[PDB]
């Protein structure tokens, strides 16, 4: 026999666990038009280089790559933002600005899971925290249209820009981006020994509140402002209750430069549900003339679902199907095909028995794949020019009147 | 800079072409619905062992394969079928039968393009023809929900057991399927040239129809009765100026057993629109117990976009949103900011305008993001509990009225 398991790490779909996947995306899917964001999409496979970040990302150090037939170093991509910005590059002046794009794809890692799907949406060509205000929003959207509310789940919102005064008041300007990502593992005693190759470091990440961090910087610093604007809009839009301060909030990636932020389940069990943030830069290293603003998140498909089933708000779901046509036999087999062919015109789903069975047994089918309605189509109904027709969740109907 | 360029033989979706992508996937979704199939998925990622068949076919020779760092041959999955069937038989007895699932997959493949995807329909536990009725009819269906007529193209129908006897009543039973794959490729002397590593097999391919057909094997040879009965369903549901009988169309997979087909354009511009059969062997020989009748399609996501674009059937639909709020000021954001809410707690989609930008650029962005309607937010209005609202495809109304 076959190896009937899937490939190390990835997951099958039958059916059943489809329809939840599929329930998880529909919500992705109708918030992002919700939000007026636009899809796109892009190869899984990807240049090597486009990922070459150098700054000892767990994301990167975790890359599933290979070499081509041909040479050439590919992989599948970790993550999408890359793709989005070479996507973004690509077009350049003819891009039209601001732009809302949102993706799901499937990323990859090689070290436990080896795929997962993310959702991804970015805000391109804003420079005000408005960006990351609505991207916040869209996030906390999301998991209400799930079922959750502001007491099962927040997001904890940062800015880089603090850390990087006080690692700008502090001895270069060059190596902001390997420090977050040290302390965004925060083992204290590991961590500092990774930072020698620090305590306004620990300090800061420590305080509190924005009170306390406008002591240390300024009731208007860049990163004070931001932020008292940015719980003041997301208090406006009415979800105040779902988002609060956090100052130990980095996030593992280089390319974050301002608001940063994060999904948490209020109880502590679980990973970050979602995260993002803005990188006003990222576009600049990848060779772009002009500085393109940029914010946005992911938000993975395997942690809010362990927390909507910790939650109960995962109930299976059946397949459903409108009418389920059955032929008496199959001498009523072409008549039966002609009423399918109705009903699927005029909108609805619907299956025709396609083997050879006994009626109760046709029945118990329609009962078994979810039939609302099962129609039974014999011979003496049929010259009255009728079908039989019965409710599951059988009186004589005209062929006209089914639909 | 970054190679803006996606890599080799692979495709970028922007949100202009990922509008029609998603134009073509709504099609095999709502087909899918309309016709009762159930979606799954499988990782993109697949031993390589699952394809192992022996049987010189393209999609094998062509297969996007290299090895893991912990030494696994692995592929990119050239097709679905084989994981389809991976999934059915880890499901073995406790899969209820009939099922009838489907997906739409990218494939992949290395040498033009290396990846499309595919739709593929599937339907395992109906042996009877009713099976390649149903099938065949849902590829119409999607051509017709594109825009596509019966005039336009239509699907070839025939099957391998009528070669299959002629290679039974001539000279082994033993390599019918490799048979059937040089066939396929029918440059003559070149075809001859690997059927020697003939002439019943090349007039049999040439016969013109089921009544000449029947004459060389019998009016009931398994064949006749089958396509008789296919052709009369076909009929029946209303799709038989669809569907034609044509004698040289065996595909190129080893494993078809029974009734094949292919979809074509009627001017002969273009390759196989879809593709598909019975093969009743496949899980057999994946070391299933019991045999297990299957029967499905291929349909990629390339030739019928070419089709569609050459009839004209594929204008740019552009980007469409309800609502787009405009602060008449960025003293008006929290107010703005609570009217977004409300229009998307009602259902709608909608925008803010997020940065600082004056009326008539709010206006003119609108426009371009095809506003159907602009929601101005503006200080005497809004003490008046009211906002200015215009059509674009502004009269003052009070703010419970908006919805
Ligand atoms: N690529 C980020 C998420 C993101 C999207 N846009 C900005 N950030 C991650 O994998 O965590
Ligand atoms: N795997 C086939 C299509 C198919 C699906 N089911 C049966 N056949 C192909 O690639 O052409
Ligand atoms: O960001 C972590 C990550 C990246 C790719 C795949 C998986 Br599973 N997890
Ligand atoms: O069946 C031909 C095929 C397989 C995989 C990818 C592409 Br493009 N084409």
């Amino acid at each position: 026999m076959v190896e009937t398991e899937p490939v190390q790490g990835c997951r099958d779909f039958p059916p059943e666990a489809m329809r939840c996947r599929r329930h998880l995306f529909d919500v992705f899917h109708a918030t992002a038009k919700t939000f007026g964001f636009e899809e796109y999409d892009a190869p899984v496979l990807e240049s090597e280089e486009l990922y070459i970040r150098k700054a000892g990302e767990e994301i990167t150090e975790q890359m599933f790559n290979f070499i081509t037939k041909g040479g050439h170093r590919v992989a599948l991509r970790p993550e999408m933002t890359p793709s989005l910005a070479r996507l973004l590059l690509g077009k350049g002046r003819s891009l039209l600005l601001p732009a809302k794009w949102y993706s799901i794809p499937q990323c990859w890692r090689y070290e436990r899971r080896r795929e997962h799907y993310q959702w991804n949406m970015d805000i391109v060509g804003v420079k005000s925290v408005s960006a990351e205000v609505e991207l916040v929003c869209a996030a906390c959207w999301a998991m209400r249209s799930l079922g959750l509310s502001s007491k099962d789940v927040g997001i904890k919102v940062n800015s880089r820009k603090v850390l990087q005064t006080v690692v700008e008041q502090a001895g270069t300007s060059d190596k902001f981006a390997p420090v977050c990502v040290i302390v965004d593992k925060m083992p204290r005693e590991e961590v500092e020994a990774q930072l020698a190759v620090v305590d306004a470091i620990t300090t800061t990440l420590s305080l509190k509140s924005i009170d306390e961090i406008a002591q240390r910087v300024g009731e208007e610093h860049e990163a004070v402002k931001e932020l008292r604007q940015f719980f003041e809009q997301v208090e406006a839009y009415g979800y105040g209750d779902w988002v609060l301060f956090d100052a130990s909030v980095v996030r593992g990636l280089a390319y974050y430069t301002g608001i940063v932020f994060e999904g948490f389940d209020r109880e502590g069990k679980f990973r970050a549900l979602c995260g993002g943030g803005r990188y006003d830069n990222l576009l600049t290293t990848y060779g772009s003339p002009t500085p393109i603003p940029c914010a946005g998140f992911g938000f993975g498909d395997c942690v809010i679902v362990e927390l909507l089933q910790e939650k109960r708000l995962l109930p299976d779901i059946p397949h459903v199907v409108d009418d389920v046509v059955i032929p008496f036999d199959e001498s009523m087999r072409p008549h039966a095909l002609a009423v399918l062919r109705r009903l699927r015109d005029a909108g609805r789903s619907a299956d025709i028995i396609l083997d050879k069975k006994k009626v109760v047994q046709a029945f118990n089918y329609a009962d078994r794949v979810g039939a609302v309605r099962a129609v039974l189509v014999a011979p003496e109904e049929w010259e009255r020019g009728e079908v039989q027709v019965k409710m599951l969740r059988g009186f004589a109907v005209p062929l006209d009147r089914l639909v």
